[PDB]
DNA sequence: GGGGAAGGAAAGC
DNA sequence: GGCTTTCCTTCCCC
């Protein structure tokens, strides 16, 4: 396998560069903003020039502000990205049928058919790179390896604006140097307790005992990471399909009054349906998160499709459901729906 | 013993 | 902040 994985730069606010030109060589700030308060909400992503300070995807618009008082701060235009995003995965399918969209700015393309070794492969990804740029002035960064968590790491490791390949010399150095926690599906939880194991390397998972390391981190993960450590990770590309859609909204203030919290539920019914254009959803769970930001959920699944009546007189009983269930206030309300028809 | 369904955990975008 | 996917735990049932 030789696959070829794409990651677009900033997205967000490189998206925002293109439509505005002017933006470019300033920090940028694409923030969610909330509404409960002036700036709550958080960053979804900065350029580089903000990014060099500390401004990055997570952190409160409060802070970065206080980091970056002069930055420019825009409102998320998730719509325009999308619509973006969509042109440029069109440009990737031409070259190659094996194509997996992971997500808004990512996709793994198998191009073992197409070409010969990795000096092909690394040509075609300029290829690729030429391409966006020609066509929508998108920089991205090219990962290549024989499987995608690699082809992944490569992209990180070559990030922004780059292209790299990792060969299978170096896939084997890797398993040996690489700080585990930097391997895709380690996050701060399972790194935590994998160094509770002296694993801080993939190559530690083959000598400790399997059942120890199951029973860590679970099943799945443990032979996730063994099998890369024994470099037989395998993992086709596939074709990916939306499986389900939803909308969460944060109230002005928190409540379990069930008819102040309708408007919001509602509210987020209306826009999930927007968001669904044409999927039929067979299910529908409605999500609270509470005041101490956990998060609760209560669902259901039809025989059939649920119409837009059919999910407001359900997702009310749910609710219901949750606050009869769960003393907490809730601060979000939300909806998802799938099992798509 | 183990598959399926519901709800929570964890991860990355 | 807020969107989506995948795996885990618990319990029902064959
Ligand atoms: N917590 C996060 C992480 C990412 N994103 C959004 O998802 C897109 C890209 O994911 P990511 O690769 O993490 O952000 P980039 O800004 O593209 O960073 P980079 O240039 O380093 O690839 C971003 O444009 C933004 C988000 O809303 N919330
Ligand atoms: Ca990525
Ligand atoms: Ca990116
Ligand atoms: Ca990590």
């Amino acid at each position: 396998m030789i696959v070829l994985f794409v990651d677009f730069d900033y997205f967000y606010a490189q998206v925002e560069e293109v439509l505005n030109p002017s933006l470019k060589g300033k920090p940028v700030v694409v923030c969610v903003f909330s509404g409960r308060f002036e700036d709550s909400g958080a960053v979804a992503t900065a350029n580089y020039e903000a990014r060099k300070f500390g401004v990055k995807a997570g952190i409160p618009i409060v802070e970065a502000k206080k980091i970056l008082p002069n930055a420019v701060y825009l409102p998320m235009r998730k719509e325009v990205y999308q619509q973006v995003s969509s042109r440029i995965m069109n440009l990737l399918r031409e070259y190659s049928e094996k194509i997996e969209i992971a997500s808004i700015d990512e996709a793994y393309l198998d191009i073992s058919d197409k070409v010969r070794d990795y000096r092909e492969a690394y040509n075609l990804g300029l290829e690729i790179k030429n391409k966006i740029l020609e066509k929508e002035k998108i920089t991205v960064t090219v990962g290549i390896s024989k499987n995608k968590v690699f082809a992944k790491i490569a992209a990180d490791m070559a990030k922004p604006n780059g292209i790299k390949v990792i060969d299978d010399e170096e896939v084997k150095r890797l398993i040996r140097e690489l700080d585990i926690a930097d391997v895709p599906g380690i996050g701060n939880i399972t790194a935590e307790k994998l160094k509770k194991l002296g694993i801080n390397k993939l190559v530690d998972t083959l000598s400790i005992e399997f059942d120890k390391l199951k029973g860590m981190i679970g099943e799945a993960k443990a032979k996730y990471l063994i099998s890369l450590a024994r470099d037989e990770y395998n993992e086709p590309i596939r074709t990916r399909v939306r499986k389900s859609i939803g909308r969460i909204v944060t109230m002005k203030r928190n409540s379990r009054n069930l008819e102040e919290i309708k408007p919001y539920l509602f509210r987020a019914i209306e826009e999930s349906y927007y968001k669904l254009d044409k999927r039929i959803p067979k299910a529908i769970h409605v999500v609270a998160v509470t005041e101490d930001l956990d998060i609760v959920s209560r669902g259901r699944t039809f025989p059939h499709g649920i119409s837009k009546e059919t999910a407001y007189s359900e997702s009310v009983k749910l609710l219901q459901k949750i606050l009869e269930e769960d003393e907490r206030k809730i601060r979000r309300i939300g909806v998802r729906f799938s099992k798509f028809i």
